[PDB]
RNA sequence: AGAUGGUAAGGGCCCACGGUGGAUGCCUCGGCACCCGAGCCGAUGAAGGACGUGGCUACCUGCGAUAAGCCAGGGGGAGCCGG
């Protein structure tokens, strides 16, 4: 379901929508290279939050 | 004075049981022929590729930095994150 709540808002992110939606889509790739940064060490990352940070992203991209 | 046994280093034929080898039978995801259908793609960048893409990914498949995937419409009704 994750997606729902999200992707409609993400429509509805048309209050600065493309221009807060650049600045939405970076946070979400700080958060992924945090991830693989840490996941990167070894323990202290747990797979699908980089999964579902990407796919997010890609919707998010749109 | 004479006469004729035994020995098998090894060999040979036969029997039994194995080893090696992959014939034979069965099998079939594939092939073959015919018939019917269907018949163009491309500068809106084709055909075909290169390098990438998975939390751990050698290869195959898929995909393309939104990267085994994003959106929406339809189908479907318990399982799902390819091999
Ligand atoms: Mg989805
Ligand atoms: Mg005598
Ligand atoms: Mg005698
Ligand atoms: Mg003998
Ligand atoms: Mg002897
Ligand atoms: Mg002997
Ligand atoms: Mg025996
Ligand atoms: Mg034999
Ligand atoms: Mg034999
Ligand atoms: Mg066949
Ligand atoms: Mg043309
Ligand atoms: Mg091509
Ligand atoms: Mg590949
Ligand atoms: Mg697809």
């Amino acid at each position: 379901m994750k997606l729902s709540e999200v992707r409609k808002q993400l429509e509805e992110a048309r209050k600065l929508s493309p221009v807060e939606l650049e600045k939405l889509v970076r946070e979400k790739k700080r958060e992924l290279m945090e991830l693989r940064f840490q996941a990167s060490i070894g323990q202290l990352s747990q797979n699908h939050k980089i999964r579902d940070l990407k796919r997010q992203i890609a919707r998010l991209l749109t």
